[PDB]
């Protein structure tokens, strides 16, 4: 995944319905602010819900929440794991744990469109 | 702003609770489907949110939901407008709206809280 | 009429294609603890003009919504949920509902259905 | 009680630090046109629950909420919404709200509220 990969991330966990992305807060995934970009985080979150759901097969986005708990600051170590919510014939939803420090610093849910 | 920066982000306009941030698809956007990655466009449409949002002040991010609607391919060109929804004391939110080709290809919304 | 909508008071003022505005008064078994407009009412008030917006376009459930609460509403405030079509696809779509009263903002909803 | 909650027929069967579990059945005036659970009432249980667990923090009021629908219910089905807290901040908090109906997860809620 050419975006992952872009921004360093990468797939600790992986299983029918679950993964684990990991990535760390670079000096380029900073704000003007000096804190982790929503960008980021949501990348994060966003990498882990796409690989967790396409295990089920071919899969699109169509709604995402994000919510944001804590920033970050520069170095930070953070790890999405996404858990399977629910999984239906056409649609299919997760959630997704951005941990830090072993807190949770902010709360993904995704639903996606089953192909 | 390292992050946007880092995705090659321009702020095409900018005025009291608005904003209009512009980018393109790059190869280092896409993910493993050959589509822009849905972090990417969050990214675009979090940017514009978080320019919009602080030119009122200080703010950070509370809660934001993203609505994909149409995939997007390399080098598509797409520019997110954020306007002004709600302005309160201590929250404010505002829509973000991505557009490619004339069309809306996705719907960005945001709630920060004011410093 | 939709028994919920009824139950809760709720009208229909306008419906067309793609979009509809519903209308409701916050009564007295609207209300929460605190004496204001219970956020139930009001997510009921914007579901209804979700629903019937999205119908115009043919059957269609709703698979996610957001509600966001912007200003309390007081005992027997007059109010409207005004939906208009954001998104059209071929297996779903995409509605914006503004919640108003006395000309205020007082709740955006947003919600997604799949179109059967 | 809330008024609203009452006029709905719903019941607090649980209230502890953090997290609250409310209680209802679908009832002939919870009904859409389709004679399913009108997502409003669905909404409104979980939003009920929300408020209960929040409020045990202290004051709060609603700030964003997301409802994710999974399952249509029929009437007379009996139905739980389960709030836990997800993050309790200085200034907001987080729950999520699994609205449970014969073992099957038929929605999920998610709220954040600020403290008051
Ligand atoms: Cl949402
Ligand atoms: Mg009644």
């Amino acid at each position: 995944d050419p975006f992952m990969e872009a921004l360093g991330l990468k797939v600790l966990h992986l299983a029918p319905g679950e993964a684990v992305v990991a990535g760390e807060v670079r000096a380029d995934h900073l704000n003007l602010h000096g804190t982790a970009h929503g960008g980021f985080l949501y990348a994060l979150a966003d990498s882990a819900f796409a690989l967790a759901s396409n295990t089920r097969g071919p899969a699109v986005a169509l709604s995402c929440r994000m919510d944001y708990f804590r920033p970050l600051g520069a170095g930070a170590r953070v790890e999405a794991r996404a858990v399977e919510v629910n999984l239906s014939r056409r649609t299919a939803t997760y959630r997704v744990e951005v941990v830090s420090e072993g807190k949770l610093v902010a709360l993904f849910t995704g639903t996606v469109f089953r192909l």
